[PDB]
């Protein structure tokens, strides 16, 4: 149908929106702590820890496959990278410290991002 046409093409501009929010969130991560999954080799207890693990690249999959429907969807997962990391270690690390400024500095960019959905439609 052009009706199912037209929805495609919005999924797809919402696409287009989420990875320039993307770029702009991991850019906020210049030591890369963020970019892949935490490694099951390198710690083998972290599915103990933590049961809903995330990270960039897992992020940009999804997105890539649009599977992000609506940007509720798209921070729920960033927020999974923050709030992972800040349960699993502990406040006087580098890794918790690096979670705390992305939060911090991401809210801006996300800010802008609900603003420019909810106006784009």
């Amino acid at each position: 149908s052009m009706e199912q046409v037209a929805m495609e093409l919005r999924l797809t501009e919402l696409t287009r929106l989420l990875r320039s929010v993307l770029d702009q969130l991991q850019d906020k991560d210049p030591a890369r702590i963020f970019a892949q999954p935490v490694s099951l080799k390198e710690v083998p207890d972290y599915l103990d820890h933590i049961k809903h693990p995330m990270d960039f690249a897992t992020m940009r999959k999804r997105l890539e496959a649009q599977g992000y429907k609506n940007l509720h969807e798209f921070e729920e997962d960033f927020d999974l990278i923050i709030d992972n990391c800040m349960k699993y270690n502990a406040r006087d690390t580098v890794f918790y410290r690096a979670a705390v400024r992305l939060r911090d500095q991401g809210g801006v960019v996300l800010r802008q991002a609900r603003r420019e959905v909810d106006s784009i439609g």
